[PDB]
């Protein structure tokens, strides 16, 4: 149905380890720009700046898909993003969106 055509352009910052998104989430409300942030500590997408690129509705892992669709589009000098971590099966994330269809 027409929801499947939904999408956004995602960046994120993986984590599997609690403490090492807090220290991500710490470095971000000190002012680093997030593809820096996910360069420093991000386990998936780091060499990209944790650019995922643009995901389909249904091709995002539940809890990231919930988070992901809520946040409206922003930009890296004016991010808008996750607070709290989202949890997954993959660890924690921080999302930021900067596309959506
Ligand atoms: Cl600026
Ligand atoms: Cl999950």
């Amino acid at each position: 149905g027409p929801m499947g055509s939904n999408a956004v352009k995602v960046r994120h910052i993986l984590c599997e380890k609690h403490g090492k998104i807090m220290e991500a989430m710490e470095k971000l409300k000190s002012g680093m720009r997030f593809n820096e942030v996910a360069a420093q500590y991000s386990e998936d997408k780091a060499r990209q700046g944790g650019d995922l690129g643009w995901m389909t509705r249904g091709s995002m892992v539940g809890p990231f898909q919930e988070a992901a669709f809520a946040l409206p589009v922003s930009g890296m000098d004016k991010p808008v993003f996750t607070d709290p971590p989202v949890k997954t099966k993959f660890g924690y994330h921080i999302i930021m969106v900067e596309g959506r269809k």
